[PDB]
């Protein structure tokens, strides 16, 4: 194996690159959602920047994980990227609700990533998942959690007063 | 139950409040000692400065677990602040004696809430208290030993003089 | 009693002593509401940080109050602070309505704490009610009161803009 | 269909979602390539850089392709993103070929859509593909062959100095 | 025992000791090294750089750890630190990989060492050893790896021009 | 045997060779002094910061023979540091009498070097010697013997006062 490589599991190993397919995955779907904002007969602006901003994080978050996977000698596999679940997706209310959903999802995968390594006495690892995903999970998790409850006080009228504030 | 709660239990819920109560007690007893060391009979203003700043950092902390409380999704529930001990705290290195005895008292409990929330694997909350209180308790109890052993010497003039190093 | 004491009726010793507990008291509620209005599931910020703003300037009523008691050679003291009514305030419009409340105890008292200064020929005291504490009052309640003024006009889409004019 | 749509063909439309699938396709051909060339047993990091440029590049040529179908009032339509056809790249040559390769490919479908817009009498996508598209790809093919040339010239001293160029 | 300490199990205490010994052993590594770079026969001032830097930085791993043991009230116990294996470390190519070698050393007692900290429930031990030394040890190491890959293309005139890289 | 070697005595060499481990064993000797200074039970920061300060001087004084040893041509040759004498050094007035005992022991030791090097004439090493080494010993044993005085005065109170010039 590498030169580097010291105290590295592959099953760490191999959550990582399948953690790298998901975090792509989650930046296409942010991207399908963003420019979905930007077609003339949905011209929510507020709601397409979040969601550019959304997709450009997921893609970060993939790089580190890679950056990672060389760090400790570890070997990317990155699969195919399946489309995104949707591609109408619907008001900006139901965006954010599929958005939460899947930040929790992702959130299962991250703390899932976190007990296999632990399991593995390889708390390098746990140290990346807790300052580096974790505590991001969280917040923005209660992001999005804020302006759904916001967001759910009927009219298209409020929705565009939202999206101002987005903006 | 909350749309942003994932992988929290409630037992550490329950003993993030009870350690706001208890950062807001600390805050209580830090306040009283502030105002008595401003007594016309006592009047040393460095011991004052330095507990007043105490009683600030301690508010910080309950706030600091009370805005987290609401990150998870839990319910922050508060309840009566005890009044101090003492109201007359005697001199200064008794008043620094208690000081060091609290957050010898606050740190038992934060590690403690460090075990339930390792036991219900909750990697978010054991960073939490690695990073945001664990190092603030040791470098206070060694700050506070420090100055218990500076002050320890007897003598009222040099009491006098370590107080204007706290100014 | 002390070297400094002159004029200073134990009356209003007294009173300054209960006085800051119902600050300090002011405080707690002030702060609670302030963390509720953060929830995921509630998410007014303008709110939120109007109550938080509340609850730092009732600490600092206390502290003049304990600063002005060692001031006059009377001795503080602290005692329990009591947890506030219900923790769940609802919406914003009723919470203000809370406030409003709390800010006529807080009138009445001190207005009060006055006719006991004056009654006792303190115009020292009278005068720090006058200056320091009964103006600060009657501008908190008539905000507050041209704030619900304003929320009055029942749906939850006029609160979030009302929240926005806050924040 | 929209309200903005205008002398707007479907195959043109299914073209540029064709396309952007295409140039997504190129983002991670050259995201591997990038991070393949930071590998320990590699570490290349010209290479490297050069290659997420490249990844970024077509990213933002794929999302001017999709602002373009809303801006033409056609619906996005996104695929499966690939995985790249390698893990390894082999040499920083190699590599380049294979980018070589990769551009003209582009190039090519390039072409086709722009006979494509010519047979459908579409002189506004003609326009972009001219000015946004043909050039780049014209001037990347030029740049890549320039350093093959250079590159071209087997020891391995050599090209650890081309990438010092690269840097 | 302390008056500061608190949750610091002895094996722990003594273990820092035994790692305050291995740094500092590590820092004598680096300045032979150092200064051997430096000779007239030898004449490589970039790695003679790279090791002065790794030597004043094993320096302050030391210093850390005796700044922490004082912090938890244990107490330091300095011993002997031996001379190096060899002083004629030969090529630069040789040194880096005695240097990667010695790196791992160090991860791997600083990976025992985290274990007996978990082993005993001291979590701010964990959090010292996640943070401060942890990802310097892979950072180093991986950096090292980079560098043999890179020096590895047999000729002196290879290792003067990856010399000036470093200088 | 060396290109640049002229007029360099095997005798000169072979005891700048002693006088590098003299040199960094009085490095080690400081650096313990410095950190029993911090602990908890001591907590004197002048002393502290004197000693770190004198064990950080040590090492260059030890580098700077050691870069001597190779402008002249003789090689470096690294012995173990011996453990200091102590590890507790009793009062700051008691280290400090440690202290110049052992520049008084330096000393000794750089005048038989000049003494060698005079009888090998040697002027370019008895220029190192009187230039870099003699002047800052006498200097040093000189401060070091005027706090000895200000220091000695028994009381705890005036060493506190004597540190606090130190910082
Ligand atoms: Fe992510
Ligand atoms: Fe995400
Ligand atoms: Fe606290
Ligand atoms: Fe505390
Ligand atoms: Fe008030
Ligand atoms: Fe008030
Ligand atoms: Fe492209
Ligand atoms: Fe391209
Ligand atoms: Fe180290
Ligand atoms: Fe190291
Ligand atoms: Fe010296
Ligand atoms: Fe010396
Ligand atoms: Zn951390
Ligand atoms: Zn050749
Ligand atoms: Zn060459």
């Amino acid at each position: 194996a590498s030169q580097v490589r010291q105290n590295y599991h592959e099953d760490c190993e191999a959550s990582i690159n399948k953690q790298i397919n998901m975090e792509l995955y989650a930046s296409y779907v942010y991207l399908s959602m963003a420019y979905y904002f930007e077609r003339d007969d949905v011209a929510l602006p507020g709601f397409a920047k979040f969601f550019k901003e959304s997709s450009d994080e997921e893609r970060e978050h993939a790089q580190t994980f890679m950056k990672y996977q060389n760090k400790r000698g570890g070997r990317i596999v990155l699969q195919q990227i399946a489309a995104p679940s949707m591609r109408e997706w619907g008001t900006g209310l139901e965006a954010l609700q599929a958005a939460l959903d899947l930040e929790k999802q992702v959130n299962q995968s991250l703390l899932e990533l976190h007990s296999t390594a632990s399991g593995n006495n390889d708390p390098h690892l746990t140290k990346l998942l807790e300052d580096e995903y974790l505590e991001e999970q969280v917040d923005s998790i209660k992001k999005i959690g804020d302006m759904i409850t916001k967001l759910k006080r009927h009219h298209h009228h409020h929705e565009y007063m939202f999206d101002k504030e987005l903006n």
